[PDB]
């Protein structure tokens, strides 16, 4: 943390205030130390601009005269610019300077009379991970981790503490704003930290299975949502009831329809509908309508694409920030899926300029057939959503994210098996090699084991017993692979998958969840809406769907009361345990 | 089978009934004192791994669509009568490609069918595995229980 | 009688003292214990979800463990009750 101080001082040092490198220690330093620990958080206290002017405040500036410059409320200047009694509050800032510097009793001494009792810790341990994961690589990285994780054991403590008691005003916590720690609504900074245990304690349960269904309660199963959804006006019979109309607040068919649309789910079954109906409207739209003109069709199999290139473009810029549009764009679409996404798209536009070419005309359909296999892709990677094939389906996709080079050993490999096979035959390298059989590229396989003896009518036989034997060493080599990488994380995962599972469910649907309720079919007039709308503004500044609230002053001190009485509690039965293992009996 | 419009697909109907009394056969076996537990570890394993089955059954519907994606579909047309993609009985392309007839580029894509099924052992036959091995241990003593 | 429905009221309580407490002198020395463990063991797949769960079913295993140690000792002494035992209505 000191080796990264000095340096963050000698990337932003001026030359006349101090010779080497240290002109002052200000908001800028820590702030860059902590932006290299964080995300999307808050400046704290003094922005540079006029209001909170804190610009040239390191060499002398004129007196009140001007009232532009300086404090401008007092005409007097001691060598100095004040002393604020109060920043925020002590503790909350002293616990980050108190964990990057690695201690067992400090954190803990400082921490029992915090006033923010729940993000302070999730805060924390994030900042603990990430030097965990930065440097130490012998002898600490471990042991601090374990302190780490024993911050989510306390984390959970005071949590199971507050769902002891005060249910509502419990669940309410979980959207902790505070003003001051870079809101997060006390989850974003939370799932930044990772959540080993977290995301697992029942209250948490309860709150994302009620988030998960937006105006939609209990008594719905999952073979009976299908039918509620599928059967349209059967949702106004002796069906399953909502509150709304148990309250007789469906008034309207009109308002039953509305309420049913925005629920969350309904949009997820909705583009698993509308991906696969694309996907066979593309094949409509291949097999029947190639007519390079404009048809009834080709506008047909046009509208949805376009629309998937437009949601895929609001998620582009969606991904990065006001500022660094290549940047972190960039080093988000590094991820193979992203990739692939990129890809979806220019081999589609590579494939539509090659049929237009006269060139191609004929394997401009070819091209353009292979890009449906990108698309198959997709359909594995966003089917999470079944209980108990869900969780193995996020498996298989670690599984594949790790074997993406065994993908490439096998196939590189594989080479060696036309090659070796043709090397009975002269090579055509400048010939009449294409037209009828060359040798690798695409289609007219007839050697799939059906060798063409129609026109037939000690040594000879073994080295093409030995191609299947090479087959069953291909197994040795290589099927061996799977079940060696997959036998390394092979414990406890049935009962702790469900861990990784509420994590990834979590971080899809933070920004999965920003999509619009209504169906593609009725998405002209979002688009009427929002797409024209766009055009007027640089960026758009659409309210941000998300679940945190605006909390009150009054509100906030009596729940932060609550916390700190509640955390008393934690901490007197905390001293209970700490009687308990034999270690301090056998010191005593 | 009565109705006369399918006088002859009833026999194929009523034929598929015995895979179901096949199922009864290996439920019902659970007599022999070391293959017993054994079958007990099975039906358990199937009832995990029912959802597994829809699973590799839906996920080869891309199997035949993706090989007939060359010739145009014939859905108002004389599809059905002798070929035409999916129901039952004729399948002659076991492997068995009907050349009878016939007297840099092109091989791979149809190696990779075979490296293909390759890759069906490697995201599939892994699941087989990986669904035992949680329930592994001190097993052979305390599946008597 | 009274200890076979204050081990049902106690139960449901999830203590760890005063259900042996009340049980060490229970008439129905076997049928108790089983109905005691079904019981918790229900408690226990309906919802505590965190910091109980495991902990009670090992208590109730514990329970297990003692009816297992009471068959135990009938099967001590006089087999024949013993497996007559067996079918306690
Ligand atoms: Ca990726």
């Amino acid at each position: 943390f000191h080796s990264k101080l000095q340096k963050v001082l000698v990337e932003d040092p001026e030359r006349p205030a101090c010779a080497p490198a240290a002109p002052r220690l200000q908001m800028h330093h820590v702030a860059q130390v902590l932006r290299e620990l964080l995300g999307d958080f808050t400046q704290p206290l003094y922005p540079r601009p006029r209001h909170n002017d804190r610009l040239r405040l390191l060499l002398p500036v004129p007196h009140v005269k001007l009232n532009v410059q300086g404090v401008s409320l007092r005409s007097l200047y001691k060598r100095s610019s004040g002393h604020v009694t109060f920043t925020m509050d002590p503790i909350r800032d002293l616990l980050i300077w108190a964990i990057v510097q690695n201690r067992r009793e400090l954190a803990g001494i400082i921490w029992a009379q915090s006033q923010d009792c729940i993000a302070a810790a999730l805060a924390c341990s994030k900042i603990l991970k990430e030097l965990s994961k930065e440097e130490e690589d012998t002898d600490s990285s471990e042991e601090m981790l374990a302190l780490a994780e024993e911050y989510e054991h306390r984390a959970i403590g005071v949590f199971t503490e507050c769902y002891r008691k005060d249910e509502e005003r419990a669940q309410k916590l979980l959207t902790r704003v505070s003003e001051a720690w870079g809101k997060t609504t006390c989850l974003q900074l939370a799932l930044e930290a990772k959540d080993m245990k977290f995301v697992s304690h029942g209250g948490i349960q309860a709150f994302l299975t009620k988030v998960w269904w937006g105006q939609l309660s209990v008594d719905n199963g999952l073979w009976r949502v299908t039918l509620c959804m599928l059967a349209f006006p059967l949702l106004l019979t002796g069906l399953i009831s909502f509150r709304e109309k148990r309250l007789q607040d469906v008034g309207t068919p009109a308002a039953r329809a509305r309420a049913f649309f925005t629920a969350p789910v309904v949009v997820f079954h909705l583009n698993i509908l509308s991906y696969f109906a694309f996907l066979c409207l593309f094949a409509y739209v291949l097999m029947v309508d190639f007519q390079p003109v404009p048809s009834w069709c080709e506008c047909a199999i046009y509208l949805w694409l376009f629309s998937l290139v437009c949601e895929e473009m609001r998620q582009l810029f969606y991904d990065p920030d006001e500022c660094g549009l290549m940047k972190k764009a960039a080093l988000y679409f590094s991820d193979f899926w992203n990739k692939l996404d990129v890809g979806a798209i220019l081999l589609f536009v590579a494939g539509l300029t090659c049929r237009l070419i006269p060139a191609t005309l004929y394997p401009g359909r070819v091209i353009l057939s292979l890009d449906f296999i990108l698309f198959c892709l997709r359909l594995m990677h966003i089917f999470t959503i079944s209980k108990t094939l869900g969780p193995k389906i996020i498996i298989v996709k670690r599984m594949m994210k790790d074997v993406f080079f065994f993908l490439f050993l096998l196939a590189v490999w594989v080479v060696s098996f036309g090659v070796a096979k043709q090397a009975i035959l002269i090579h055509n390298e400048r010939r009449v090699d294409w037209l009828f059989r060359g040798a690798v590229y695409h289609s007219y396989l007839t050697i799939f084991g059906q060798i063409p003896g129609y026109i037939d009518g000690f040594p000879e036989w073994l080295t093409v017993l030995l191609l299947c034997l090479y087959l069953l060493f291909t197994n040795i080599l290589l099927l061996n692979l799977l079940i060696a990488m997959f036998n390394y994380t092979f414990q406890q995962v049935q009962e702790h998958t469900d861990q990784i599972w509420k994590f990834q469910r979590h971080d899809l649907i933070e920004e999965y969840h920003g999509r619009p309720a209504a169906p593609p079919p009725f998405i002209l007039l979002s688009h009427l809406q929002l797409f024209i709308k766009r055009v007027v503004l640089k960026t758009p500044a659409k309210r941000h769907k998300q679940l945190k609230n605006k909390l009150e002053k009054n509100e906030e001190a009596a729940l932060l009361s609550w916390e700190i009485y509640l955390k008393e509690n934690y901490l007197q039965n905390r001293q209970f345990q700490q009687k308990q293992r034999p270690e301090q009996k056998i010191e005593d």
